[PDB]
């Protein structure tokens, strides 16, 4: 099945999920001189309840923090979006070296990692699974991580990783103050695109913050110790899990700021 190893990695996904070569694939290169400032874009309106986080698990492809998305306690609005997008999950992408770990790349700069906060349009769709197959279904906030001071909220995640080393393991995880994790400035770029993992559905309104947050090199390194293999199987480590940038194919990247 798919992954980030030689035989099953990003270059091979198109062999078995053909939309990998679609017209609205993510991530992308963000070229700040080509982006269009758009005065119609709104500031982000962010409400994240720390009690929404419930579980952290190892998917084999990243960790995911799952949020109880039963009602509208944690929602994203404003920005480019019409309507209210409910928080579902958070995960991270990184590389084998701090030099190059993000998925979006800004004028050639790859950051050490990139956080994705995944939301779905509950004003139009009845569930995440239905939302995930519609162009206006999902909204993902991407946040870059650069190496710097340890991050006290991220420490809560790294303290759990020993318990979820094997693919499929889960453990409880709550009181995660995602709002406080975000960087001081919420100025962003936005474009229409896709999931960056199979099934690569073109259902995502991407909202990429310009300002990175910090993580220490030691905290970042703990993520590379997760396994992409299940309990009792030949161990392989998830040292890298980012997809390369995909062709822009004439999409408009807009800026909320100039
Ligand atoms: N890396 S990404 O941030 O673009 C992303 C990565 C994963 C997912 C998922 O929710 C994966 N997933 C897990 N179960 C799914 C059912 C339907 C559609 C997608 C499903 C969503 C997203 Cl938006
Ligand atoms: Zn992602």
């Amino acid at each position: 099945s798919w992954g980030y190893r030689e035989h099953n990695g990003p270059i091979h996904w198109k062999e078995f999920f053909p939309i990998a070569d679609g017209d609205q694939q993510s991530p992308i290169e963000i070229k700040t001189k080509e982006v269009k400032y758009d005065s119609s874009l709104r500031p982000l309106s962010i409400k994240y309840d720390p009690s929404s986080a419930k579980i952290i698990s190892n998917s084999g492809h990243s960790f995911n923090v799952d949020f109880d998305d039963t009602e509208n306690k944690s929602v994203l609005r404003g920005g480019p979006l019409t309507g209210s997008y409910r928080l579902r999950q958070v995960h991270l992408h990184w590389g084998s070296a701090d030099d190059h770990g993000s998925e979006h790349i800004v004028d050639g700069v790859s950051y050490a990692a990139e956080l994705h906060v995944v939301h779905w349009n509950s004003d139009k769709y009845p569930s995440f699974v239905e939302a995930a197959h519609e162009p206006d279904g999902l909204a993902v906030l991407g946040v870059f991580l650069q190496i710097g001071e340890p991050n006290s909220q991220l420490q809560k995640i790294t303290d759990t990783l020993d318990s979820i080393k094997e693919k499929g393991k889960q453990t409880r995880f709550t009181n995660f103050d995602l709002l406080s994790l975000l960087p001081p400035s919420w100025d962003y770029w936005t474009y229409p695109g896709s999931l960056t993992v199979p099934p690569l559905l073109e259902s995502v309104t991407w909202i990429v913050l310009k300002q990175p947050i910090n993580i220490s090199s030691q905290q970042l390194a703990k993520f590379r110790s997760l396994l992409c293999t299940a309990e009792g199987e030949a161990a392989a480590f998830l040292v890298s899990n980012h997809r390369p940038p995909q062709p822009l194919k004439g999409r408009k990247v807009r800026a909320s700021f100039h």
